[PDB]
């Protein structure tokens, strides 16, 4: 189906943003979904027009990927919307939630081809808001909304300077995770053990414990391995990529890309083995602010006054004034895999092998 070339333009998307997201967020933990960040920005981009709507599909790689009333890439719309569908049910030891909402300044009349395709394809994705005489109101109404659809994890998103008289336009896209490993780890296992973020600098973590049959990628040219952990319900598993060394994350932060990581990955590198696990317990919330990210990405237009989206609204004055990111991921309980220094990890939905979250643990 078509679903891989949606899967391979979300990872390629997300490399992207990792590229640019690890010039700014130097030493610290890096958690963001490229999929629900791109979900975001294709509902966006079913209203661009002009070069707008150019840099959008060039950026978001879906120029790799009788006119329908949604626009030429509807396809593409509905397989974001059965992605999506899958992956956001909650079952059993299963939360994932997506609070995805273009916010829009009430005096911007919505065209209603645009609001009918954002009912059918978005459903609850753009709602319309007095940001002219009600910009700090509707900011805490904005925050209450992703703190709430975060279970409380995501608060103030958008922050006191980021709405004004003059916004018309905001972004918001949280994500909300919460899993509990399939092979439960032995609670009287777990136990605090050093993380070393440098071979000078340690910190203390919560080391969860785990010695089972796992899927296992044993990379010494590339000085690195990588770990699939299945998740107790759901169809997502976790991979993480520990390097060798203690410090050898830089070295595969600068050659990873989704051509790389596919090499890596290749289920025929995997082997079933027996390993004995350590991982720290994770509970990592980020926000970004994405708008410098995207522009220098080339969606230059959609955030400053030349902004066609025309499809949107037929009003003057439209641009993103801000489009910002709140992620949230926890996990809660031989071949050696002690993940006690900085690696990275992503989140992936088994049936299409699609990118959910992407991150680097860098320090408890
Ligand atoms: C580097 O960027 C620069 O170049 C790129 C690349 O373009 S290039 O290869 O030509 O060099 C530019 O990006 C491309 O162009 C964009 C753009 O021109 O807006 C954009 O194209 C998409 O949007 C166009 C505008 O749509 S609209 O709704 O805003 O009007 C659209 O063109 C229009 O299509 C409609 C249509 O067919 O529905 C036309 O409407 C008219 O025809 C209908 C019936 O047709 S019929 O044959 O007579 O029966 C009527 O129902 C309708 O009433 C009627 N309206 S009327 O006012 O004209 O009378 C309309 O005339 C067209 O202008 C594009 O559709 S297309 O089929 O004509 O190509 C649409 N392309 S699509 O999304 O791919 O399907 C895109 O961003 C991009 O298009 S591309 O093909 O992907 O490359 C970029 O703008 C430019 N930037 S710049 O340098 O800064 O200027």
């Amino acid at each position: 189906f078509r679903m891989g070339s949606i899967s391979a333009a979300n990872a390629e998307f997300c490399f992207d943003v990792f590229n640019e997201l690890k010039v700014q967020h130097t030493n610290e933990n890096i958690l963001y979904s490229p999929l629900s960040i791109i979900v975001a920005l294709a509902m966006v981009y079913m209203g661009a027009r002009g070069n707008t709507e150019y840099q959008m599909e060039k950026a978001l790689h879906f120029d790799s990927i009788q006119k329908p009333k949604c626009g030429k890439s509807v396809n593409i719309h509905l397989l974001f919307k059965e992605l999506l569908s899958d992956i956001t049910a909650s079952k059993a030891n299963y939360s994932l939630r997506i609070a995805n909402r273009l916010y829009a300044e009430k005096s911007r009349p919505i065209l209603p081809i645009y609001l009918k395709c954002v009912k059918k394809l978005y459903r609850a994705g753009l709602e319309t808001v007095n940001f002219k005489t009600a910009s700090d109101q509707a900011r805490q109404l904005i925050n209450s909304w992703v703190e709430k659809q975060t279970e409380g994890q995501i608060k103030d998103l958008l922050v006191s300077s980021s709405t004004d008289l003059d916004t018309t336009l905001v972004l918001v896209n949280a994500i909300y995770f919460k899993g509990m490993w399939k092979t439960a780890f032995n609670a009287e296992d777990t136990r605090e053990m050093p993380f070393h973020v440098t071979k000078e600098e340690s910190k203390p973590v919560q080391m969860m414990c785990m010695n089972n049959s796992f899927n296992v990628a044993t990379l010494p040219a590339e000085k690195m391995k990588i770990l699939e952990l299945p998740f107790a319900s759901g169809d997502l598993s976790m991979l993480v990529l520990l390097p060798d060394e203690v410090s050898g994350l830089e070295r595969i932060e600068k050659t990873i890309n989704f051509e790389k990581l596919t090499e890596w990955t290749n289920p025929n590198t995997m082997e079933k083995r027996r390993v004995k696990v350590y991982l720290p317990q994770m509970k990592i919330e980020e926000k970004y602010n994405l708008t410098s990210v995207l522009m220098a990405l080339g969606m230059t237009d959609l955030f400053i006054p030349s902004a066609n989206l025309t499809g949107i609204s037929s009003a003057e004055s439209l641009k993103i004034s801000q489009a910002v990111h709140g992620a949230f991921m926890e996990l809660s309980e031989l071949e050696q895999f002690r993940a006690d220094h900085p690696f990275l990890f992503l989140i992936k939905h088994n049936p299409t092998n699609t990118i959910v979250y992407f991150g680097r643990y860098w320090s408890p």
